[PDB]
């Protein structure tokens, strides 16, 4: 395994045993600090691009990158301990190198590059995380007391959106399998709305899966520019378009067969979330679906599965950057009901869940009239 | 258990599938940032002390700590997701609390408290880690160009030493078993020298195991004070002494049956390490042992075990704070030989190895 503690050497019976064992486990969690520090320093120094160009021992890489030889040995061996880089052995020793899969993740400009995540950490998240205590003290509530949506800004997303492309393929595969099993097909026309599309990868992969479909991505102008470039890269530009502007305005159009919200709801407040859900219902075809892809957990907020654990942690990442949450199934169901929609599927993905919702079929149990309206206003 | 990625849902072996899997695995390693941030913020806010005093729902704890109620729920549920705090969920809602073992680790002033580690990260390590690239560029070198020893200062050790007490019990029990299997018994007297003793816990646990032994700890003034107070709490004060000051000034003594270096050699340069080893040999009694407890790896520097993997990372933690290393078995053997010592044993512990050496002549 990749454990940093040999737990076979820790006992666990007495009160002291158990305190010592817990302390080792907490220490292992604390030194998780070191991995982003090592990986992001290596990015700043040019290590990954250099190894991809020419595998080298630590002294040669230090020469090429104008670094100290011993410190570079320390850095590269740490990356090796994290399984981030590999070794190739010669008759006289070894060189460090990147596997093909690691190259895709670590170099700039690739489809699944994490560089935008490295830069988001360096520029935004690292300094924020050290100030977490002050943000918990004060909250995300504005001066008037109202909560704020998440504070990651468009200039920050210019780096970050490409750094989260890696999430998309498993999600789109799972979504497409369900769409096909429920009767959808790529040989008939259909329209997708991708709200806050980022690079557009989710709808672009859908376009590749369903060759007669079209997609419209909503985002701010500087991100829409990225999305159109990526649509061309993936060969789907004839069926992908963007509409720039603030998606909270609504008026998204008509007749959409699928409205996708990937990594959007966690940025919202409850008020902004229900408004978005209402905009989605307003633009949906009669038989259309809304797909929510997010960090979603039951109201019990128990860390049972990896997706549950990640969701609980992701809520802290949202608080760290100024607002949002990891919302519960029951909160999404409130919002679906408020928008005249009904959840019909929940699907697991590596770090997310997908909720699918359709237009509701049955009426409220309270009939139309002033009593219903007073309940609505309250 | 700990995983944040459902790897069962990352399938296939096409080039794309492998790249996506790797990206998820690298992302999971990057978000390890979040755990110390959550834990250390909770410490700063007084969360652990408040939960120990009275379990609480999140809204009550927010009122007690003058924090935002929703943000407190988020923080507490993250701590629960990390298995750091406990939480009961019943028809009355959620209540957060500490287990007995977590209380020992998370509150100040306990024997195994990690508070000193929290404070070391907040005050020293976290700002340094953000600047790691600069130290790699320039090297852990002094103005003359020579390798520098680690830079953590004595005032920083005043917090940190109590925060690493948790390492000691597994190490001392392993060491004690090997000393007893080596004919060293209770009821026979022996003298221990604990070089850079920190809180003195390694010595003090040996004193509890071997009731006729005595131990002398070498450390700086303010840490010797901590070590004596802890010996008193552990009931071994009559057999534990300290010799306060820079151990490079000497005044170590002679006739020691055991000379212990726990978490010392990784702070050294090769030049300072060989000098320390020679000093140790000179103070040994006949049949005395030197015990090195450290992050030790083969020269191949392969992460074949947890201890090897941790050692390679610990070398980066040393570089981060200005010098030192995780040295190799081969380097220790060179230093032993230069000092007239010979390695006789290597013992594994949860995050370290123990090397034992004795005089060859
Ligand atoms: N009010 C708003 N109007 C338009 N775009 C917005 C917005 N608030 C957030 N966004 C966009 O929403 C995106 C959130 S990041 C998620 C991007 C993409 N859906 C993916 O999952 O990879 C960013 O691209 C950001 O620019
Ligand atoms: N030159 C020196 N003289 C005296 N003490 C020193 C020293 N250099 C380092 N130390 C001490 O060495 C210790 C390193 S931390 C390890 C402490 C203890 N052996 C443990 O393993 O828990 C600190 O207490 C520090 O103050
Ligand atoms: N919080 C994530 C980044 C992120 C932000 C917004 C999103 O919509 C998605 C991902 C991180 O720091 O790793
Ligand atoms: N480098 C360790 C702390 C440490 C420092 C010096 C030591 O001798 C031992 C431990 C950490 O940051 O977790």
């Amino acid at each position: 395994n990749v454990s940093l503690v040999d737990e076979s050497l820790l006992v666990g019976v007495t009160d002291e045993d158990r305190a010592v064992r817990s302390a080792h486990q907490f220490y292992e969690r604390l030194i998780g600090l070191w991995a982003p520090a090592v990986m992001e320093a290596a990015h700043e120094l040019g290590v990954f691009a250099a190894l991809a160009e020419a595998p080298a021992d630590s002294g040669e890489l230090a020469r090429r990158l104008d670094c100290d030889a011993r410190a570079m040995r320390v850095l590269l061996d740490a990356l090796y301990a994290y399984d981030v880089i590999d070794r190739i052995h010669d008759t006289n020793g070894f060189r460090y190198l990147l596997s093909a899969e690691a190259r895709e993740c670590l170099l700039p400009g690739t489809l699944f590059s994490l560089v935008g995540k490295f830069m988001h950490d360096i520029n935004v998240a690292w300094p924020a995380w050290r100030n977490l205590a002050e943000v918990v003290r004060h909250g995300a509530r504005d001066t008037s007391g109202a909560e704020s949506p998440n504070g990651i800004a468009q200039e920050d997303y210019e780096s970050l959106v490409g750094g989260i492309n890696f999430w998309a393929p498993p999600i789109v595969t799972t979504l497409s399998r369900k769409l096909r099993a429920s009767g959808r097909s790529g040989d008939a026309t259909a329209s997708v709305l991708d709200v806050g599309c980022g690079t557009g990868l989710y709808s672009q992969l859908l376009l590749r899966e369903f060759p007669r479909w079209t997609a419209t991505g909503l985002d701010v102008e500087r991100i829409a520019t990225l999305a159109n470039a990526q649509a061309l890269r993936l060969g789907v530009e004839e069926r992908f378009a963007t509409r720039a502007g603030d998606f909270w305005r609504g008026g998204w159009g008509t007749g959409y067969d699928l409205v996708l919200f990937a990594n959007i709801f966690h940025l919202q407040t409850p008020a902004s979330a229900v408004r978005l859900m209402r905009h989605a219902a307003a633009c949906l075809a009669p038989d259309g679906l809304v797909a929510v892809v997010d960090q979603i957990v039951d109201a019990d907020r128990e860390p049972k599965t990896p997706q549950d654990r990640f969701a609980l942690l992701f809520a802290a990442s949202m608080t760290n950057t100024g607002g949002g949450d990891a919302y519960t199934f029951q909160e999404y169901e409130e919002w679906f009901t408020a928008a005249g929609l009904q959840r019909i599927e929940t699907l697991d993905t590596p770090m997310h869940r997908i909720l699918l919702a359709r237009r509701a079929t049955e009426p409220s149990a309270v009939p139309e009239g002033q009593a219903s309206e007073n309940l609505y206003f309250q």
